[PDB]
């Protein structure tokens, strides 16, 4: 695999969102992984809708949280995911009110990565692309990052509580990392995004529920 890739350089990407005040972080999640593999097949990006995942994946909690693979099984057993334009984030749990005329991308199905092993999670975002991941975003330290390859001694791999998404890796001042895009919006931290200690013991458990859909 190389030994950096950055999906964000190659348009994968769509712009950072803001969850706010509600756990669809696994909708943002699924979503930008599913982003990433649009332009894969198409070479079109277009935002796609969690709040579509939030009030139709029946698996999942809502804003009381959820499995990102959920939401990618729910995607495939339904023949689609609406755009963000058809089916607008609105930031609460609502019936599902999906609408098949607003479709803008489809699963095939999904994999997940061995739990814990970063070399398989830098595989899958090599030959893949974006990755969702889930970390242990509880630490002050985290949540106050800025820049540098953000690694804390207190991070517990064993209490993941945020889910966000791997869009590539790779190496700043020695320091191995993973480039993760968060859902907090621009505002937090680098423009979105997080650089997080790469093959560090798998520091804030980043590869212990990993995932990806396919198209
Ligand atoms: N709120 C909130 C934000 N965190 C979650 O959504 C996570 N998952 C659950 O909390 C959860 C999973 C599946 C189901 Br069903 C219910 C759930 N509350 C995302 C994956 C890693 C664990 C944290």
């Amino acid at each position: 695999a190389p030994d950096s890739v950055d999906y964000r350089k190659k348009g994968y990407v769509t712009p950072v969102k803001n969850q706010g005040q509600c756990g669809s972080c696994w909708a943002f999640s699924s979503v930008g992984a599913l982003e990433g593999q649009l332009k894969k097949k198409t070479g079109k990006l277009l935002n796609l809708s969690p709040q579509n995942l939030v009030d139709c994946v029946s698996e999942n909690d809502g804003c009381g949280g959820g499995y990102m693979t959920n939401a990618f099984q729910y995607v495939q057993k339904n023949r689609g995911i609406d755009s963000e334009d058809a089916y607008p984030y609105v930031g609460q749990e609502e019936s599902c009110m999906y609408n098949p005329t607003g479709k803008a991308a489809k699963c095939r199905g999904y994999r997940e990565i061995p739990e814990g092993n970063e070399k398989a999670l830098k595989r899958a975002v090599a030959r893949v692309g974006p990755v969702s991941v889930a970390i242990d975003a509880s630490l002050t330290s985290f949540q106050f990052y800025s820049k540098g390859v953000y690694y804390d001694e207190s991070c517990n791999s064993d209490n993941l509580n945020h889910a966000v998404l791997a869009v590539g890796y790779g190496i700043q001042k020695g320091n191995k990392h993973w480039i993760i895009k968060n859902s907090w919006g621009e505002n937090w931290g680098n423009k979105g995004y997080i650089l997080m200690a790469r093959n560090k013991n798998n520091a804030c458990g980043i590869a212990n529920l990993a995932s990806f859909p396919k198209m």
